[PDB]
């Protein structure tokens, strides 16, 4: 359903893939990783 911004980082974006998963892109590093950067 609707979904907001948790509480990520400067740069760290929220997004989930054509399939929907949860994944983050980063602006600034402009590189995308599927751990998470709050838990890690």
């Amino acid at each position: 359903g609707s979904s907001g911004s948790s509480g990520l980082p400067e740069g760290w974006e929220m997004r989930f893939t054509v399939d929907g998963i949860p994944y983050f892109v980063d602006h600034n590093r402009r590189t995308t990783t599927y751990i998470d950067p709050r838990t890690g």
